[PDB]
């Protein structure tokens, strides 16, 4: 019902905030743009970078390869497959898909065939979401530090880090609110994380995915309090629009409120950043020997 | 349904924790859950005289009713903002109420103290924003002049995790320092207390139907931000239930962590109330030359 503002091509987005109609060639030059802002702003990244995409088949992941591919980094992915059942499968099948248009290489690790059980199969009370999470950013921190990776690129974006404000600030997870934000620098064995859609939404990531012919995981998996979170957002950013991001802008402004909510050791195992004697992932699963991550060359591309 | 405690047919159900009670429980269960905000804050003793400050709402009308019940020394201030059309039948509506607590009431005119009604000042600032100033300053020097012991307000669950909410999305750090469901006596500042902390809007609407008290549903005409909030909140409220609970008691744990987002205090040269400068914000905006002595020696329905 529209055309673009800098071309006499049609409209293919309207950003509700700032207000502008772009076609499918400017919008990827827009967004493209803004996330180069936020990698510049935070001071996320160099161009002379080893960066590893943790990518998991859904949307954010794949565009955050693809942005950073196309803006010239030195990037390699990562792909752990959960081992669920009718969902792991074609998740793995999506980021192979994903990489391959992307052009940059993709490591996999299967869950199944290096700790021995997939994720909903452990004989515990605890609920599969809450042992997957720590269970993901293990491998994706001893991925990243065996192949001497200088950051991990997660695909996190505006509307993720708010739901996951809102969500704490409800619960008053006070240390979870001390350690956010678009960057966690390196810290031991720790590897710098960021987050370089942290200033875009969903809505441009489901966009930007559309534009490029991204195919992507759009269910999410079977074992949730965020939907509630973002939809309930969503519903104030229709009133008062910029809500979402002047919230998160200003968390970061307030951010050093909660470090004194927040408190070390090496593990017995792994070696990795314990808070015990043996780490949460090493206890857990209840290794005796150090998982090796450390490859020659990917699964598609050996020699 | 039918009643929890007798054979009586359920009037309402509490969503957390789950009962359904009569008019009659519901009015008992509801004094009680208030009785134990005042003992477990520490917020009033029998031994004090409290100013309730009706408003001519379901909020203040109910607190007013509450703590009469409980047996406590109440007396209740109307504040007539002067808002021609609206404030009218506020007045009415408060007079209404406090003849059916059996409470003595004091009417303070905006009009006819200052001389503009609420809306009327030609300001480009919202009448929002100086009403909130105004009806505070009153409240507080009609307390300190007739030396009551404590203001207390109609603010409820809803209202707190609102407010709450609203200051966490705009990070306003000093507001969440000073916030909770009492502000002691410091300086000329009188002591306000909040008895319905821990009841939701549902319990009141419902109390007040039981006990018949007659309320102003309708909102002041000066979109507001607060009921974008509360259905936020409630939208979240039925899905996790005991959700504005938990948050409202889990900020007053970590209350502690805005103190340093708040910094000597001085005395008004025209009221001499706490100021900030050398002339208070409500002298400053209404450019007052003399103190308003609130000293009242007996009521308009009660006088000699
Ligand atoms: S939603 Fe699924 S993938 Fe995400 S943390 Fe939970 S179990 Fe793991
Ligand atoms: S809503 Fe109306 S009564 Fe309430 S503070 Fe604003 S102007 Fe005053
Ligand atoms: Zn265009
Ligand atoms: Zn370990
Ligand atoms: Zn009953
Ligand atoms: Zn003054």
């Amino acid at each position: 019902s529209m055309k673009c503002k800098f071309c006499s091509r049609e409209a293919y987005i309207k950003i509700h905030y700032p207000k502008m109609y772009l076609c499918e060639e400017h919008f990827k030059e827009y967004f493209e743009r803004k996330v180069s802002r936020t990698i510049e702003r935070y001071k996320l990244l160099t161009k002379d970078e080893r960066i590893l995409v943790a990518v998991s088949g859904g949307k954010d992941s794949a565009v955050t390869a693809y942005v950073l591919k196309k803006l010239g980094y030195n990037i390699e992915c990562l792909h752990i497959n959960l081992g669920i059942s009718g969902y792991s499968e074609k998740s793995e099948e999506y980021a192979k898909k994903q990489c391959k248009l992307i052009g940059a290489p993709l490591h996999i690790v299967r869950i199944k065939e290096i700790l021995g059980y997939g994720i909903g199969e452990v004989k515990t009370r605890r609920p599969p979401c809450s042992y997957c999470g720590l269970t993901k950013r293990y491998i994706m921190n001893k991925f990243a530090y065996d192949n001497g990776f200088d950051a991990i690129a997660t695909g996190h974006n505006l509307d993720d880090e708010a739901s996951f404000l809102l969500n704490n600030i409800l619960h008053w997870n006070t240390e979870y609110l001390a350690k956010g934000g678009p960057i966690l620098p390196q810290q031991g064995k720790f590897i710098k994380k960021v987050k370089p859609l942290y200033e875009v939404t969903e809505r441009e990531v489901v966009a930007y995915a559309l534009a490029v012919g991204l195919e992507y995981i759009v269910e999410e998996c079977p074992y949730a309090t965020t939907l509630d979170m973002k939809g309930v957002l969503n519903e104030l950013e229709e009133k008062r629009p910029g809500t979402k991001f002047n919230f998160v802008r200003g968390y970061l402004k307030k951010k050093k409120l909660f470090e004194p909510e927040i408190k070390i050791k090496e593990c017995k195992i792994c070696r990795m950043p314990s808070s015990g004697d043996i780490c949460a992932f090493c206890k857990f699963w209840g290794l005796k020997k150090e998982i090796n991550f450390k490859v020659s060359s990917t699964d598609e591309e050996p020699f």
